[PDB]
């Protein structure tokens, strides 16, 4: 029923609301790095991501405006975004920040805010190679984005989101990089369905992004591939894990039902997406949020395929996001997409 979607929604806005600091930040993914002393927490992405999810919830402007003038405030002085101020911007980061400045196009102060976040992701666009690298390679001082670093490469998972950002953006002239980035999209493809993700540890999130890129631009056969891949790796009860082989979680089974919306929706896969929203209905915690699994990996910089070895890749364990917020922003996005389905 659309009710108990449209309540389960109400809540997980809610629940990112009261998350937000005053001044307009969402903080997450805290961990301790290699090197350094203290703990690093993410700021710039994750207000970025959550903001624009809540964007897509109809939050009104006194939750919105707070993140998108802290993030207009609080820009890397060489220009775009990062995990933090602390660390170096990323194509990830600045992407997350085009889409969410998206929500305020037409008003001419904004498009031209969005115009020059839209110039700052393309600093991190690789013609050549047909996609976008996550970090731009610096020479000198311990952040692993030096050169020659696996975080430097051109990444699909970043790529995808950064045509998505671009294509909300809305400027005409970002067509050819847009076209590009979906060529590279489509050529790395897995016969299965499925596209690999050099930060996620899994399968679901760089095919959730690609389809949807793909889907965008009219390119429909990938996205009914990915939908039939993501039907066979639905769990019994429900939901999705990572496809990989994990159990079912909330971010995992966020990733896949907006896949299926994309690919018929109830009238194709209606009893997989109402076992989903089931899944995610009961999973739901108290307070509106749903419970982090494992999700963001961070490879060793000299390993370029880390999807060839998940468990084995890793510079540190497997980040969670412990505030429950990038988890619930992923859950909100595919609730929208829900309620926007026949
Ligand atoms: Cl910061």
């Amino acid at each position: 029923r659309e009710s108990a979607v449209t309540e389960a929604l109400a809540r997980a806005v809610r629940f990112l609301e009261k998350a937000r600091t005053a001044d307009g930040r969402w903080l997450d993914f805290r961990f301790r790095f290699v090197v350094g002393d203290r703990d690093v927490i993410s700021s710039q992405w994750v207000t970025a991501y959550a903001g624009e999810a809540l964007a897509r919830a109809g939050a009104g402007p006194a939750t919105l405006e707070p993140a998108r003038d802290w993030l207009m405030s609080h820009s890397h002085p060489g220009g775009g975004w990062g995990f933090s101020l602390a660390t170096p911007a990323d194509a990830d980061s600045t992407a997350n920040v085009v889409r969410f400045l998206s929500h305020w196009r037409g008003a001419p102060e904004w498009d031209a805010a969005l115009g020059e976040a839209c110039a700052q992701l393309l600093r991190y666009w690789d013609e050549p190679g047909r996609g976008f690298r996550t970090y731009r390679p610096a020479e000198r001082p311990g952040w692993a984005s030096y050169p020659g670093s696996s975080w430097c490469d051109i990444h699909l998972c970043v790529t995808a989101l950064a045509a998505e950002a671009l294509h909300a953006a809305g400027d005409p002239r970002h067509r050819p990089v847009l076209e590009a980035c979906a060529r590279l999209l489509r050529d790395s493809q897995s016969p299965e369905g499925f596209w690999e993700a050099y930060w996620w540890h899994g399968r679901t999130y760089t095919t959730t992004h690609a389809a949807r890129l793909l889907f965008l631009l009219g390119d429909t056969g990938p996205v009914t591939r990915a939908a039939h891949w993501l039907r066979g790796a639905q769990q019994p009860g429900g939901g999705w894990g990572n496809g990989t082989g994990s159990e079912a979680a909330a971010f995992h089974t966020a990733l896949a039902l907006p896949v299926l919306l994309l690919d018929g929706g109830r009238a194709r896969h209606g009893a997989a997406l109402d076992a989903g929203l089931r899944w995610l209905l009961r999973a739901q915690q108290p307070d509106g949020s749903w419970a982090h699994v494992p999700i963001m990996r961070m490879p060793r910089p000299e390993v370029h395929a880390p999807w060839e070895d998940p468990e084995g890749c890793l510079l540190l364990p497997v980040l969670t996001d412990r505030n429950r917020l990038f988890t619930t922003a992923t859950v909100v996005s595919a609730l929208v997409d829900f309620l926007a389905a026949s």
